[PDB]
Parts: C-alpha cells; structure tokens; sequence
C-alpha cells in the first residue's frame, strides 16, 4: 500500500480509501476483511449508511486491529432521526450524532468526522465550535465536509484555524468521467490545506469496463449518454498495456491529481477489493493521460 | 405542527411551545402527553417552577421520547435555595443549578438554558464565560434570557459570539394585548439573530374569549380595564370567520411576527392543547389584523 | 446576618467570615457549629492549616448543609508535601493541590481558591492558565490572593479577565491596630473589582481588651509597644457607648471600610463567635472613629 | 540534591536526573532505587525506550513515591506501532500514546511531555494544539522538545505562550566532548525560557575515563578519535585535584552552563547512580575549566 498526507497535517491515509456505503452482514464483514488484508488503512462510512448499519459493520470487522493502525472516517448531517432536529449540522444534531457513531465504530475517538453537505440553516460559528469542543473532549481528532460550496469550505477552514479545529479533507465526486471538482473545488482546497478523498471513482459501474451498451442513480443518469459504455470498453487496451485493469485504470487517474489524498472504492466482491488496492502506487505516463481524454472524448462532465 | 429556526441558529422550535408553569401530577402528565400528540417539540420549564417539581414531572412525561425530537428548555435566576447564592446569576449560583436540573429532566444536555431575569449583581463577562464551561461540557447547547433590559441582551450577544456561547432565544411578555417588546426588544433580538418563545400570549385566559364582565394575577390588572373582556368577545366573530377560536386567532397573532419563533401555552385541559396547537401555520389576512387593532382599542398595552 | 459582594462578583459572603486556623477535634467542631449557628456562611481554611487537619474538620462540621448555603474558600502556596514542588504556584503544585482539598472539604467545588503568598518562580501566565484549567473544569468557581505585592494582584487580575479567570478576593492582615493595606493595597483592589476577607482583625487577643499590660507571634511583636495593652483598654467605654463589646468595635471598624467584603474570626469559644458574629450590619458613627484614633494614637501602624 | 528551575516555571528539577534508556527488570530496577536513594527527583524515559519496558519499569520503581516528590518525563515522535500514524507528532499519534504513558508510569499526570525530534509531516499548530488540549484536560503540565531545530524551538514557544501551553525544557546531547548546542540552541532557549535536560553527558563511558586505547554507536564514533580516549585519562590529576571522580568533573562540567537545569545519567551499577549523583552543586574554578579545553584540544566537538 501506498500512503499520502490529508492536507497540511500529520494525518497519513492509505492511497486507496475503503467505504462500506449501503446486501447481507456476511458480505459486508467479509469485504472489510479483504480490505484490511490488501493493507488498507483508512476506512469511511456515514451514521446514514444503511441506517447506522455500516458503521456497526466496520465497528465488528475493524474489532481487534490496533487503533494507531486505522483511520475511520464517519459523517453527520443527513436524516437519522424524525423531525427538523434529526438532520443538518445544528451543535444539537452534532452532538446527539458523535456518541453513537463512537459506540457504533467500538472506538473513543473518531480520526474524520466529515460534515455531510452544507447546511445554510447553521452559522459555521455554531457549527466549527461545536467541532472545536468534541476536539478539545478527544471525541474527534480532524474535521472533514462532503459536497461543500467552495467560498463555505474557505470560510470553515479559516474558523477552524482560529479555533485550533484541524479542517483537513474534502470529499468531492471525482472520476476519469466527472471532472467538476478541478475548476475552482480542488485548486481552493490545496490552497486551504485541504485533501480530497475521492467518491464514486468507479462511477458505480461504469468505469469497470464490465458493462457493455445494452447490458444505481449515478449509472442512470450516465446512460442517457449513448457513447459512454462503447467508450469505456475502448480504454481496455491502454489499460492492458500498462499492466492494469480498466478499474485500476480509474483508480490510478483520481490519484495522479496532487491534490488527491485517496480514491474510495465500495466493491463487496474480495477479489475486486484486493486488485482495486493494487492501483496505490501506479504513476500513468502523459501520452496515457492524453489519449484516455480522446477515448472518453465528450462523455468527460468539466 | 409547523417549526421556526430560534433566532440565527441551526436549532428548529415547534411554532407552539408547552410551558408546564406551577395542580396534582396526573392533570400535568396528561397535559405533556396531550402537547406531544398534537406534535409539540419544544417543552419550557424552570428550576423554580412548583419548586423543582415542573423539570421531575417533564423528566417523566417526556422519558422514552428519542432525545433529537425534543427540545428541552429550562431556567437558571429565581430563588431555589436558602440565602443570597440561592438565587441570581452568579457562576455559583449557575454551576450549582443545571445538575439538578439535568438530574430532574433526565438527560445529559438542556437544548436551552435560560438567565431567568437580569441580575445586575453579576458581571456579565462572569456569567457569559461560565454558560462558556456549561458549553464546552456539552450540559448546555444554547442560552436564552427571560425579561432581560434591550442593552444587557445585546451585551451579552456580543460577549458570546467572541466565546462561542450561542445567544439565540429571549422570552418576552407578549400577546394580542401586550406588545410592549414591538418598541425596542424584538427589533433589538432580530438584529442580534435573537428569536422570541412568547410567554401569557392567552394572557392568563383573558384572550381565551372564556370570560364575560363580572364572570391569576396578570388577569387581576387586566380587570382594572372596565372594556377588556367585553373587547376580546367581539373578537369571537373576527376568529369565526377564520375557521379559528379566539384563543387560536390570539396564538396565531403571536405567530405572525417574524421575530417570533414560537408561541408558549400552557393549559391542563388535553382538548384545549390539542386545538391550541393547531394555531401552528395560520396565517391571517392584514384585513383581519387591522380590525382586531379597532375591536381591542385603547385595551393594547404598546 | 449581613452580607457582601466579593469584589465585583455574583458571590455574596458573610460579613463575618470562620476561618478555622491551626486544639481537640471536639472545639474546632463545636466553633464551626456556632458560626453555622450565628448565620455565617463563608468559611476559610488552606491545606497548610494544621497540615490538612483544618480542611478535613470543615468538611465534616459542614456536611448536611446545602451547598448553596455555603462559601468554601481554602488555599494554596504554602509547603505541604517534601522538596521544591511541595509548595509554591507551579502548575504542578497547584494541580496535585486542589483534588485533596476538594476531597477533604467534602465537595465537588471550592468557592475561592487563594494563592497563598505570592512566588517569584511561577510566571503569573503559568499560574493563571492552571487556574483557568480548574475553572473549566468546575473545581474552584473563583480565585483569591493572600498578602501579594499591589504589583502583581494588578497582572493577575489582568490576566484572569483575558482568560474568564474570576479575580476577586484579596486576603491582607486589616485591623484597628494595623492599617498598612489603606495606603495601597485596599485603593488597588476596589479599582480591581477585588473585596478584602480580612485577617488578624482581633490582633491574636490584643484588640479583645481581655489582656492587661504585665498579665502567639503577632502578640509578641505588640508587646513591644509599651501602650497598646492599656490604649485597647481604654476603647471599652467607646464600645459599651456604642452597646458594643471591644471585640465587636474592632470587627465592625475593619467593617467600616467599603473595601471589606468580610472580616475573619478564629475564636474556639462558641459564646466568643456568636458574640463576634452580631458585629456583622454595625454602623460606627464618625466622632466615634475619630476619638478611637485619638485612644490609639502612635500604636496604629499606616 | 541541588535543584534548579526547568526553564522559565516554577516546576524545579534535580540537578542529576536518571534517564533509564533501554538488561534484566532488577538491574534497572535497583538502578533508579539508587537514583532515589542519592536524592534524585526527576525520571525521564520514552514510549520508544525498550518499547514500552522503560515506561513500565520506572511505574513499579517510582510507586509508593508521594506524586508531589518526582517529576516524570516521557516523549511521544519515535515509531512504536505499525504503519505511518505509529510514530511522528500527529494530533492522532500524541493522543493515541499519552494514556499508554499514562498507564505504565502509574500516573494521572506526565510532569514533561517532550516531543521526541521534529517531525516536518506535522504543522505546529496541530501539535501546539493537541499539547493545549492534553494540558487543559490535566494529562500533562509542561511541554519538552528533544533535538529540534533551533526555529522549530522559537515557533513552537510563540504558539505556546499563545495557548498557555508551558514550553520549558529542550534535551540536547550536551558533554565535555559535544558542544554544538552552545552555538545557537542554548543561547536562543535562555531567551524563550527554555532550559536544557542533557543528555550522553558521560558520552556512552567516553568521559569515565574507564576506557584506555587499544581497550554503543556513540562511543563508535568517538574512536574514530585516535587520541580522545588518552585525552580523558588526563583529566584524572584535574579531577582529583578538585576531588572528584572523571565522570563528576564531566557531569558538574555540563551543570556550569547556566541555560542547563539537569544532566541525565543512565549507569545500571548503583555505586555509580549514587557516586555521579553527588556532582550536583560542584563549582569548577575557571582555571580548571581552562585546562579541561587544553587536555581535550580538538577532541572537542563545536
């Protein structure tokens, strides 16, 4: 395994991220496994992943690893109770979420506790103070935020700074298909000290090269495009000539960015977590870089 | 039920609000339990109120209900102990009180502790940084005042914005007939990002239409006005023509401040809370709030 | 009783203070049972009084109040453990100090913890962030200072009001007979917002008028005046016109000063401390402190 | 024993502290009973130290010891578990090694906790802060740094007086032989307030004078001097002629600079522990220091 920094901190996560987003127990456990076993270190879920699920899962499956050996990264911030104070990133939501995503993962700290989509109903003075206090309480240890406009990324990272909350991550969708994130997300985050751990890289499917035209909500909506499987396919032979899959291709492109941390990949099939964590360490030559923009041509989303 | 965000907070209130203000336990318990079914969130109380016996009632009433779907609300100021540390504001006096308090609600935070009247004996920089310890501690999550002077809630906005104690709740006298806060204190509130949880907004049942002349104390001064019930009768056909009860047409005026986050009521008759609640999402036509200004006269206290 | 703000503070103190310096257990019990008795309320102690004895007897004579009813100030500086950091202000000190005083006491919280002594080798940021840390904390509420240069009771409170540190006691030798605080220390402090608790104020007898001339330390050095004994003596008629003994004239004389938020009493003669007591809410007329000069003249020290 | 000031503090260290760098349990267990006996009151170890042995041995030896009596130092920076986050000076590292120390020195406090070498991975302000957090929550006092950059030094001391956390103590290697810290690093901690705990001050047996020609990696380098270890036997006559053995003129020699608060030896013979204790309080004539510089003449390291 191949390891990077999370932004300007001490923080070193593996290359490749696993996350266990919701399919039986036994599947579930079993892919962790498989992760651990490929020298994954860093491992993400959510409170809203399978309804407190997922974190229950990784809570089992991790149970014996020595803590200093594992990053866990969970989230807040979307639906897990009934009512208006059930969700968002309110010090109340907050601090009624952090207890049973410790007792779920079996830990006393959190390594990343990541705000799941901005929330303009809370100030960030209520929300970066309310991380501040489960930092000095030891319950989180850095601060991340998943699909955040860029000027309230700035504006918690300056707060942060100010309130010794270390604000070290971004979590964009970021893909060899959905490019977004480079225009103004990824330059303004490596500017603030921030790294990206990388969503749907794989974009559910589409970039395994497994699914042929005329063969989740993201693989939808790609399919309104009636060139991007035929396109995919074609990237075999490059992939091939560098000694990789089409999915290690994938994986590998995402952590050519500097600004990348780690790529997350979900697979609940063992042997595609083993050679999906091969991808750590892989440097793509530019003339491969160049010609997998002219295969993918206008299915890439700038 | 319809919800209102307190102040500039990321705290959502129920527009109507049960305030147990002290009656054997069982009509208490029952009336709880009516506000609940009408779906009433937001639950005021006080260390003083029947001496310790309003918060060990709440605690009860409200046990089983998950934690994120309440908010619990109670007060620090008034005398509940022998001698001058028996009462005030002082970080004595404040320190000793919310463990009692959490003890008796039976939780392990107060969504809003509120400074039960201004104490001028105490330096507000002494009380501002000890609400800082209850927040850092994660007792307390936000701070209200009750019946505070407009200058001493913006001095203390001021000094818990720079210590990340959120001020984000006043609780004013207001009603129909007593809008003495529309001068200075509301105006004030909204600009601090301040909202109000109205208290005798039925002003002791005056504004319930129930009482004729010649048929608490609050209700005491108001029959020094010769006029007042007679006035509040004539506003049965105003609240008709509605769909409303005079008691629903007085909340539902409450409501229509926007400085207003919810309205408080307080009856031991579960069918009364259950028709108060439905007051929540009213709006009324600006015909009807220009003749119920005629109907009530020079009864309105500005 | 009568009671006092300590300096600019929400805490009120007795205007008589029990300060159990250090005899059977049984009298210090019973002398504590008479303060109690007499309505006083703050009681002073340190860990050095009797090598922690002082505390420990407090703590069971003062189980059962309410601890509302109670202001518990002890102290700190003075050697109670071997080598050079079983005494003085360091962090160290004060941080291995405070949880045998609060076991000892028999509480979760001292009122006012008091640097005894002012030490040199601690910088006053060293000091006043350990203090800071208890206050957090909810260990000590407020903080004393006994017999320090003028200089540095200004830096302390200076540094105490930049951190939410409250500085509000100051704790000099004050008596009829000893005056040396007046030209400074008293001026500085009530610009400061810090009260006097008052040491000495019956000069270890000598202001009692029970000691004749020819019938610890401090005695000692009095008797070096060859007039004081019989000028003491000649105050009894100034008393008796008053209805006063002489005892109760030199406790309301420190009492006349608005600097003084307290003056100790140490007596083990129950009778003595319920007699001292009712010196607590005495005015003394201006001709009465003016020829009360006059009887002491050349014995006063300024 | 003689003590001094560790830097600007008021925490006082002995002038001979035992460092039991890591042999049998007993050998190192009678050693530091020796270095107890001889009066000296400050341990230093390390996680890293015999992976964890150190920290559990000076546990067992220093309980029964009253807390007030010892100041125990350990470090936090060198690799003690697997994979990237097993050593540095990450907020997740220093806060998943402190309760460990904690546990085997049989502590609730760490009197010096210094940051074993500086790690370029980790921004001061990460550091800075979780050191803030650790002092707020009372694990440990005062804050140490072993071989840093003289500007690491300076930074870290200026975020430190910033966040009231004490940086007092700098370990240097400091000897008779090895003077490079006289340069920049001892000047530059005098001016913050930093003093120096020396360390290899007998140069790993180099300055016994046990060692002849012809007769660790330290004293591997050291022989690449083909006339040091003749050098040394020529101290003997100096050393008797002022009544002390080669390895207390080498340890008193350090203890003359005045940026140096304690000289770390290590011996695991308790003859020597008590023999090198008695260096404390020893003033070299400056005739003497004179011909100590012509006896070693190039040996010397600048």
């Amino acid at each position: 395994m191949e390891f990077r920094s999370l932004g300007r901190s001490g923080l070193s996560v593996s290359e490749i991220v696993y996350g266990n987003l919701l399919t039986p127990d036994e599947v579930v456990l079993s892919s962790i496994r498989a992760a651990l076993d490929a020298g994954v270190t860093t491992f993400d879920t959510a409170d809203v992943y399978g309804m407190f699920r997922s974190e229950s899962l990784l809570g089992r499956a991790l149970a014996g690893t020595p803590r200093e050996e594992l990053v866990l990264c969970t989230k807040v911030g979307m639906p897990t109770g009934f009512g208006p104070n059930g969700r968002g990133l309110s010090r109340k939501h907050v601090m009624e979420s952090v207890d049973g995503s410790l007792r779920r993962l079996r830990v006393d700290h959190i390594d990343v506790y990541t705000a799941h989509r901005y929330d303009p109903a809370t100030p960030l003075e209520e929300l970066m103070w309310t991380f501040s206090d489960l930092v000095r309480a030891g319950k989180i240890l850095y601060v991340g935020m998943s699909e955040w406009p860029v000027e309230r990324i700035a504006e918690a990272a300056g707060i942060g700074a100010r309130l010794g909350v270390p604000v070290i991550c971004h979590m964009p969708r970021y893909s060899m298909l959905w490019r977004a994130p480079e225009a103004e997300v990824i330059p303004a985050c490596r500017d603030l000290g921030i790294g990206q751990i990388c969503y749907f890289t794989l974009e559910q499917g589409v970039l395994t090269g497994k699914y042929a035209p005329g063969a989740a909500p993201l693989m939808r909506r790609w399919l309104d495009d009636d060139k991007v499987l035929g396109r995919v396919e074609r990237l075999r032979p490059l992939a091939e000539e560098a000694g990789l899959t089409t999915a290690q291709l994938a994986l590998a492109w995402v952590l050519q960015n500097p600004g990348v941390s780690g790529a997350v990949i979900g697979s609940f099939n063992a042997e595609q977590v083993l050679a999906n964590a091969e991808s750590a360490g892989v440097r793509l030559e530019t003339d491969l870089l160049v010609r997998i923009d002219e295969v993918l041509g206008d299915s890439v989303v700038h």
